[PDB]
């Protein structure tokens, strides 16, 4: 059963299935160079322009957990 978590602007294009491959470098490596991140953009059908905002996704995911403040 899928954890859910209602908030999440639709900013992009992409599918689960072509995404498989965008989270699985993931587990090769802890981050993704221009001519990594030009591997997978080419790999599929993607766009190298929403590859950068594709990042501002990945902090959220603690942010969720770590819904917190500052003095």
């Amino acid at each position: 059963s899928a954890p859910g978590g209602k908030s999440r602007r639709r900013r992009t294009a992409f599918t689960s299935e072509q995404l498989l491959e965008l989270e699985k470098e993931f587990h090769c490596k802890k981050y993704l160079s221009l001519t990594e991140r030009s591997q997978i953009a080419h790999a599929l059908k993607l766009s190298e322009v929403q590859v950068k905002i594709w990042f501002q996704n990945r902090r959220a995911k603690w942010k969720r957990i770590k819904a917190g403040n500052v003095s």
